[PDB]
């Protein structure tokens, strides 16, 4: 059974509701990115029309085999009409494809659905400017003060910094990369072009890359192992036993391995600071953990939702307990009263 905060009253639409079979009353499902909590369900005997980005259909063909005639990519930043209600898809700054979704309903009321996003200033320039919105479904993933990270424009410089020193020191050490979604792909780029190397990969995931729309793509990845000192692997294989094992099938070209873990946020983050990030070391290999988010930080949140002024706020994230929904009710009280909506 399909729950409430995944309905938009007055329509027939849905939104990432594709495990709870026929939803009874939806004419149209809509898709805010591609990642598997929020497209369970979906496969290539659905046949029902589904409504994303271009990414994201991009996706649902080549990698799930969606039928093409149940596709209906949408352009972002631009008046649509669906089944008589106007839409718009806006980015949600997540990972490729990720949108956040605007509906203009019959009678007049304005409901934004965030989907997965990380808020940030530019937003407050897009079309969310021109009205107002009395509904905000939002992602709460990390609404709570403890979550603070950097920018991702931080992490980035560290991982550069960090990469081409061990690499110029050593010039036999291999750069490893953990990836469990799409998302996230700047990490392993940003290293690939500081090093003059492309990013070599399995090809399930050189074909996951290639429906992303990326710039000059073909320039920047292969499934050429021998060729790339930056190599993609499972995040699960991010371990000691993992990459050892790795390291032996490289046929002694390589005796070092520095390794990435890019996570959420982790609790050395409630200490340290970016510049100060030290590795797990065993023997010649290190693997880092960088806080790479692709969700709001509390203050993040707090500042577009403090812009948006919505009327009501409907979470969609950390949904299952009290004590969760308790947290975050008196989170959006304190932002109300404090700004003055
Ligand atoms: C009605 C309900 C449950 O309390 C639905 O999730 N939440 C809100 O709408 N609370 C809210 C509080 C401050 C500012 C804006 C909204
Ligand atoms: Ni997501």
């Amino acid at each position: 059974t399909c729950p409430f905060y995944k309905k938009i009253p007055g329509t027939g639409f849905t939104v990432d509701a594709f495990q709870y079979g026929v939803v009874e009353g939806c004419t149209a499902y809509f898709l805010t990115h591609f990642h598997s909590d929020h497209y369970a369900g979906l496969s290539k005997h659905f046949t029902f029309p589904v409504y994303c980005s271009e990414i994201t259909g991009n996706l649902l063909k080549n990698k799930l085999h969606v039928q093409e005639q149940y596709i209906h990519p949408l352009p972002l930043d631009t008046e649509c009409i669906v089944n008589g209600v106007k839409v718009v898809l806006l980015d949600a700054n997540h990972c490729p494809g990720a949108v956040m979704i605007l509906f203009y309903l019959p009678n007049g009321t304005v409901i934004l659905h965030t989907g997965d996003f990380r808020a940030d200033p530019s937003m407050e320039r897009s079309l969310l400017a021109d009205q107002k919105v009395h509904m905000l479904y939002l992602d709460t993933t990390y609404c709570s003060p403890e979550y603070t990270f950097p920018s991702q424009q931080e992490v980035i410089r560290f991982a550069i910094n960090t990469a081409f020193e061990a690499v110029t020191l050593n010039p036999h050490a291999l750069v490893v990369c953990g990836t469990y979604s799409i998302g996230k792909e700047k990490v392993f780029l940003a290293i690939a072009d500081v090093l003059g190397s492309k990013v070599g990969m399995s090809q399930e995931k050189y074909k996951t890359l290639q429906c992303l729309n990326i710039p000059e793509i073909n320039s920047l990845i292969t499934t050429d192992m021998c060729s790339s000192l930056v190599h993609l692997l499972p995040m699960m294989q991010i371990n000691f036993k993992g990459l050892q094992s790795h390291l032996k099938k490289c046929g002694g070209k390589y005796n070092q391995i520095l390794a990435f873990r890019p996570t959420g946020w982790t609790h050395s983050n409630k200490f340290t600071r970016i510049a100060d990030v030290i590795p797990q070391t065993k023997g010649n290999i290190s693997i880092y953990g960088i806080p790479y988010s692709e969700h709001s930080s509390y203050l993040e949140m707090k500042r577009f939702v403090q812009w948006l002024k919505p009327q009501k706020i409907i979470p969609t994230v950390n949904v299952g307990t009290w004590k969760s929904r308790s947290t975050m009710e008196k989170y959006f009280r304190e932002w109300k009263l404090e700004a003055g909506y």
